[PDB]
DNA sequence: CTATGAGTGGCCCCTGTGGAGAGAAGCCTGTCCTGGA
DNA sequence: GGGGCCACTCATAG
RNA sequence: CAGGACAGGCUUCUCUCCACAGGUUUUAGAGCUAGAAAUAGCAAGUUAAAAUAAGGCUAGUCCGUUAUCAACUUGAAAAAGUGGCACCGAGUCGGUGCUU
């Protein structure tokens, strides 16, 4: 007899809870059959549990890395092109020169020729490096002199130029002076005359650095002898040696040298330079990020112009060289892939290889742009075979206005029931008021159309309250451009103007927008064409031209747009028109609903919107529910599923923050009283852009440094996050702030310095009074006073996870409703055996709180399944003995807490590079670079592990020994291992392989040991805690109340009763401490740490209750699942215990756990490995 | 007399920005509409 | 947060 | 009860593509003098080349960190199938009965 049962689930980023209950709020218990060769044949499990899993990763890192690979590859390709163009000439003077350049990184033994790269002999190399201390000296000497030089010199020069060409941010009488001021900002020197002033500026820096170094050496040796060697010889310290020969930065060097100059007299000029960040500065600095590539282009032009008389090929290929330095892949064409890549959409005019000298000819740029723009366009929900139209299209805005005008019923004198506006009325109103005014209110219509044209002095309007929000913006702009209303009113130009708007919306560039309209050059004058070219439009709608005006109703021959213009007495709007059975439009909608191939559950789940983690979670959830319905006996439940929660906030504050952003910035400027607003016009559409919004927030003063802002400099200004990037991922505006480029590039993963905070706190306080900056934004400035980045600051819940845990309502809804019911009735109406029930967390939260079912996450991982069970019971209840039954249900220790096993994928190892050492644990960077001579990567990640039984040769005697040990397979070797395990094991050094004994052991492969102690295989040589502490509900409640001794929210009576319970049960602390000690001595085995914790507890017996409870909460980290984590107990700090022993699980028993852990196959190793 | 597993503590982790577009989700205001119970 | 590696010490087989 | 689009405003995030600066490692940049050597003293200190996941064949200025994954039988793979129930209790599940 099919019993009636329900299912409850709690969904999170990393967890999936599942629980099945009967009608009486009781979870059924079932005894199953276990597979394997073990003694135990039948075990009993309850029908509750949860599945833990890792968080899904966003693709941002992968996309950034892919862009990095393409960037590096194209850089090397440019280098290769330059090498090809010099190869024919260079081989005449030196054939092996490029061979030396390509083989610099090798050691002398591995090098084929002599170790000196440039000249090949020590004399000329030393002469080079003494004549030119830096490459910029060589650049300057070539650019200013008129003497023939060596081709190697110019090769090194141009190679340096091409590799670091510079930015493209700048495009394209007084303008010459402004350019000179721009260079003056760029270049520290102004007086010296030359065609390559960058070299002059940097050589100036070099000379002053050298002179100041000499002065410091002399004076320091004169006055302070003992610190001389530390400054100029101790590389380990943070002195000059660390600044140059060490890993120290410029700011660190300044910080360390400031006390030295403070204790030292005569440091006036040195302190002045240090306050200007202009002392002892290097060649390669973080300040070069603002260098425009135009300077490099001009210097290249000058050097080629000077050197062209010496070599014909230079003047023959100078245009090509300029192209290489200036060429760039258009941002809309995309990857230049010939079909094989899944990211490409470029169209090929021919089949030749794409080169920077023929890219324009070979690829259809217009078709490429159309393909790029069309990829991300949403398709019509009703006509999947048609595209949406630009939001600035005349037809779309006519749709908007007429739909707004469709439900404008008017009440007059001499009438009884409100009447729809006639089509003639609509047309007259539009032509008389909308074609003349950008914004129209109800007063305008009443006083200008009904009273003036219709002679209806008093008219009442229904369906419009404030005004007609929609506008003829594009129409009015085109009226200003063309000034021909007859052309606009002509219906034979509808297609012409539609393609005009389409072209204005598609292409962002100027050459394309000019080119495609060239066909229509016979319509208007040149000035109209130019102004149209200057015009731009962005955005797309949700409807299609075919629906509104393409298709015609068969019995009437009328379009939907025509119906909107005049629908008679009915005057249906868009929704009634699409939902009216009297027209074939609904039939066309139904027919166009293509019944495409049923997408696989992976495809349906993946085609959704959101992070990969949320679809991973929904896939896990559906797999779990499928397994539960399968095992139960293939009978469907009645009431199931989601808990989904929001905080809706109050409507008033959200509305008031939403309204008047433009007027909010205006009121802020008014409060400050600065004349900025009158200086520069303000527009809400401009406030939509982020950059101008930040500029107006700054009120002309930079946060970091005293500076006067500029409109043009806004392009050079860069937004930086005050909160460090890697420490915490945030793109919120309150975190974001505008600052000058040097300040942004100066600090990476660093909070602003304390001194800057001190000097700018006054202006920041004035901004806070102005209310332009939020309190959190002020706190990011204040974070320096807090002490910088800290552990507790990073331990903050990320908002994206919350967004997703709100986001997965509807998707679960339709997938359950779809797989749930695949059959219809005779009327084709769908009948449901199960109904999806959705509830918010507030109901179950008050259910917990009013009935003492509190929540502590850090006790153990039992809470997910408990919340799922509570969700089930509350969902059943909404649609005494029950509470007692729930109390018993939440008490069993036998809960199928199982973590899913994965094959680790991602990075091969850590990204850092370590110097060479005499060890075997390093990783070669290539197939031929021994880490002994070159270092390499370290700490490679392991993919999974196998248990290998074979014979190994031990000792110098090479005596074979039968062994049974596990060897970890890294991600570096997954393909090799899966390709041919036998050959791989033979090459490694294992002979007589027992292929049947290889067991695929991914991460978290749980191994069961003596006394119920369990361990998950963390890695090839690491283990993590496998058991969990079953804390009784009484201790849970007492601990939660003790932790909340002073912060209970409620009536005084209930709080006082809870306080009395807390104080009367003081002995519970000793009980839980002894329970933790017993659990440790049983499964954790942390005798040293256990003794430390017990000694600290005895020391702190008289401490206040709250601090004790907080510390007890800190203690469960030792007893929690997973890896151990460091924690602090009162004042005492306890280190982590790392299980680096892997000899013990070689004799234990494996248990493979099903997705819910109800079906398992226990396998004994002690029987395996027989000889 | 010397090498090597096994235990404990302390230590280390690549970064930053510009340009261009599209989409999605959330909140609010107004409009109306659609199917039900 | 959490796993990999080296400095230090130490028992045991060869 | 639920959904929709409209238009406006606000906030947040995702997805895809094009560029720029660094950073790290190895080597080149004659180190000198007293002293057999340890050592001592002195001199100099800015730069260059290469690499930036092993590599792969579909050979492209293409791709390589997203997604998927208990065990057994079948299938190359996708995929399909494979495993009893009722009652009483509870410290990692156990106790009783029926049939297989």
């Amino acid at each position: 007899m099919d019993k009636k049962y329900s299912i409850g689930l709690d969904i999170g980023t990393n967890s999936v809870g599942w629980a099945v209950i009967t009608d009486e709020y009781k979870v059924p218990s079932k005894k199953f059959k276990v597979l394997g060769n073990t003694d135990r044949h039948s075990i009993k499990k309850n029908l509750i549990g949860a599945l833990l899993f890792d968080s899904g990763e966003t693709a941002e890192a992968t996309r950034l890395k892919r862009t990095a690979r393409r960037r590096y590859t194209r850089r090397k390709n440019r280098i290769c092109y330059l090498q090809e163009i010099f190869s024919n000439e260079m081989a005449k003077v030196d054939d092996s020169f490029f061979h030396r350049l390509e083989e610099s990184f090798l050691v002398e033994e591995d090098k084929k020729h002599e170790r000196h790269p440039i000249f090949g002999n020590i004399v000329d190399e030393v002469a080079y490096h003494e004549k030119y201390p830096t490459i910029y000296h060589l650049r300057k000497k070539l650019v200013d002199s008129t003497d023939k030089a060596d081709l190697r010199l110019i090769y090194l020069a141009l190679a340096h130029m091409i590799k670091f060409r510079g930015h493209f941010l700048i495009e394209g009488a007084a303008k010459n002076l402004s350019d000179a001021i721009l260079l003056s900002d760029i270049l520290r020197v102004n007086t010296e005359i030359t065609k390559a002033p960058l070299s002059a500026s940097m050589i100036k820096r070099y000379d002053e650095h050298h002179q100041d170094l000499t002065l410091l050496k002399a004076l320091v040796r004169q006055q302070l002898p003992e610190k001389y060697k530390e400054i100029f010889f101790d590389q380990s310290k943070n002195g000059y040696a660390g600044y140059i020969d060490g890993g120290a930065s410029q700011e660190e060097f300044y910080k360390f040298i400031k006390p030295i100059l403070e204790k030292m007299d005569g440091t006036e000029e040195l302190l002045v330079k240090l306050n200007r960040e202009d002392l002892l500065r290097k060649q390669r600095t973080f300040d070069n990020g603002s260098i425009p590539h135009q300077i490099h282009l001009g210097e290249l032009h000058a050097i080629l112009r000077r050197q062209e008389d010496f070599y014909p090929f230079l003047k023959d290929n100078r245009e090509k060289i300029e192209k290489i330095l200036t060429f760039r892949i258009p941002y809309y064409v995309g990857p230049l892939a010939r079909g094989n890549s899944r990211f490409a959409w470029m169209t090929r005019k021919s089949e030749e290889t794409i080169t920077p000298w023929n890219f324009e000819e070979v690829v259809d740029k217009g078709a490429s742009a159309q393909s790029f723009i069309e990829r991300m366009t949403n398709f019509d929900k009703n006509l999947p075979n048609e595209k949406v139209l630009p939001k600035h299209s005349l037809l779309y805005e006519y749709f908007t206005v007429y739909n707004e005008l469709t439900k404008v019923k008017y009440v007059t004198e001499g009438m009884r029931k409100p009447a729809f506006l006639s089509g003639e009325q609509k047309k007259a109103i539009v032509d008389l008021l909308f074609k003349t005014n950008r914004k129209v209110t109800v007063k305008q219509l009443k006083e200008d159309y009904f009273k003036k044209i219709e002679c209806f002095d008093s008219v009442e309007i229904s369906g419009v309250e404030d005004r007609f929000n929609a506008s003829l913006g594009t129409y009015h702009d085109l009226l200003k451009i063309i000034k021909d209303k007859d052309f606009l009113d002509n219906e034979e130009n509808e297609d012409i103007l539609e393609d005009i708007v389409l072209t204005l919306t598609l292409f962002e560039d100027r050459e394309m927008i000019e080119e495609r309209l060239k066909t229509y050059a016979h319509l208007f004058d040149d000035k109209v064409m130019k102004q149209l070219k200057r015009r731009r439009y962005t955005g797309w709608g949700r409807l299609s031209r075919k629906l509104i005006n393409g298709i015609r109703d068969k019995q009437s021959g009328k379009t939907i747009l025509d119906f909107l213009k005049s629908d008679g007495f009915a005057n249906r709007n868009f929704m009634q028109l699409i939902h009216d059975d009297s027209l074939t439009f609904k039939e066309d909608i139904q027919k166009a609903q293509v019944s495409g191939q049923g997408d696989s559950l992976h495809e349906h789940i993946a085609n959704l919107a959101g992070s990969p983690a949320i679809k991973k979670g929904i896939l896990q959830t559906v797999k779990v529910v499928d397994e539960l319905v399968k095992v139960m006996g293939r009978h469907k439940p009645e009431n199931i599923v989601i808990e989904m929660a929001r905080e809706n906030q109050t409507t008033q504050k959200g509305q008031k923050n939403s309204r008047e952003r433009m007027k909010r910035i205006e009121e802020g400027i008014k409060e400050l009283g600065s004349q900025i607003l009158k200086e520069h016009p303000v527009e809400n559409t401009q406030l939509q852009n982020e950059k101008l919004y930040l500029y107006y927030l700054q009120n002309g003063r930079d946060m970091y440094v005293d500076q006067e802002l500029d409109i043009n400099r806004l392009s050079d200004y860069d937004v930086d996050h005050i909160v460090p990037q890697s420490f915490l991922k945030d793109d919120s505006i309150d975190n974001k702030v505008l600052t000058r480029s040097d300040k942004n590039r100066g600090k990476s993963d660093n909070v602003p310095s304390e001194e800057v905070v001190k000097k700018m706190k006054n202006y920041w306080r004035q901004l806070l009074n102005a209310k332009l900056i939020t309190q959190r934004k002020f706190d990011n400035l204040t974070k320096a006073e807090r002490g910088g980045l800290s552990e507790l600051d990073k331990a903050g819940f990320i908002k994206r996870q919350l967004v997703e845990t709100r986001q997965i309502t509807k998707h679960v809804a339709q997938i359950l409703d779809s797989r749930m019911n695949t059959k219809y009735d005779e009327n084709d109406k769908l009948i449901r055996e199960v109904k999806v029930i959705t509830l918010k967390s507030k109901l179950v939260s008050d259910f917990r709180k009013d009935f003492q079912f509190y929540k502590v996450r850090e006790i153990n991982n039992y809470h997910h399944a408990h919340d799922a069970y509570l969700n089930a019971v509350v969902g059943t209840a909404l649609i005494g003995r029950d509470f007692a039954t729930v109390r018993k249900v939440l008490s069993m220790p036998q809960v199928n807490i199982v973590k899913k096993t994965e094959v680790q994928t991602g990075g091969f190892s850590k990204e850092s590079i370590l110097p060479k050492r005499n060890s075997d644990k390093l990783i070669a960077r290539k197939k031929d670079w021994d880490p002994k001579k070159y270092g390499g990567f370290d700490s490679p990640t392991v993919a999974y592990s196998v248990l290998v039984v074979a014979k190994v040769e031990k000792g110098k005697s090479k005596k074979l020994k039968s062994v049974k040990e596990l060897l970890g397979i890294t991600i570096m070797e997954r393909s090799s291992f899966e390709k041919n395990p036998i050959d791989f094991l033979e090459a490694k050094g294992y002979k007589e392989v027992k292929k049947d004994l290889i067991i695929k052991l991914p991460k978290y492969s749980l191994f069961e040991l003596e006394n119920g102690r369990k361990r998950m295989l963390a890695s090839a040589g690491e283990l993590q805690k496998g058991n969990e502490l079953a804390l009784p509900s009484k201790y849970v409640n007492f601990l939660y109340l003790a932790s909340h001794y002073e912060k209970l929210k409620g009536s005084p009576e209930d709080n006082e009763q809870k306080q009395l319970f807390v104080e009367q049960h003081k002995h519970y602390l000793d009980e839980i401490i002894e329970q933790i000690s017993e659990f440790s001595k049983r499964v954790i085995l942390a005798d040293a740490n256990l003794d430390k914790v017990l000694s600290a507890y005895n020391k702190h017996r008289d401490k206040p209750i709250r601090e004790q409870a907080e510390n007890i909460i800190h203690l469960f980290t030792l007893t929690n699942l997973g890896a151990p984590a460091a924690f602090k107990y009162f004042d005492t700090t306890i280190d982590r215990k790392r299980y680096t022993s892997t000899k013990e699980v070689l004799d234990a028993t494996l248990i493979h756990q099903s997705i819910t852990g109800l079906y398992e196959t226990r396998i004994d190793l002690s029987q395996l490995g027989g000889d």
